[PDB]
């Protein structure tokens, strides 16, 4: 069983593929092992002063979703996360459709493991589609 090379395909519409873009953004996702995500949940929370972070389970792996008070390049966030990894896989992309992405991670086949605001994010926390 090979490690994933991208996020699951049911999330593709919500993610930015432009991983080398030098525009700064404020919503990110990471797909990695349960072990790395447990650690990164707290480390990213502190490093980037996140306004929200959640950790979700899928197929033996985890996905982190987080929002930041300041904008960052995806490559900077990826660089920080990759420092924890040698053999463990880790995919990091910007999230274009914040609430749609988070809400997909709160329905099967995904499960919320922990999140930083009690009750999570609300649809009304973002503009309507």
């Amino acid at each position: 069983v090979e490690d994933p090379k991208d996020f699951p395909v049911d999330l593709h519409a919500f993610l930015s593929q432009a991983v080398f873009s030098n525009r700064t953004v404020a919503s990110f996702a990471v797909y990695t092992t349960k072990e790395k995500a447990q650690i990164l949940y707290k480390k990213l929370m502190e490093k980037y002063s996140v306004t929200f972070i959640s950790r979700h389970g899928f197929g033996g792996h985890n996905i982190l979703f987080f929002l930041t008070p300041h904008r960052h390049r995806v490559s900077a966030i990826n660089n920080y996360c990759q420092k924890l990894c040698t053999f463990s896989f880790l995919i990091c992309k910007g999230v274009n459709k914040e609430y749609l992405f988070y809400s997909a991670l709160c329905r099967q086949p995904y499960a919320v493991v922990e999140e930083s605001i009690q009750g999570g994010l609300k649809e009304h926390d973002f503009n309507p589609e």
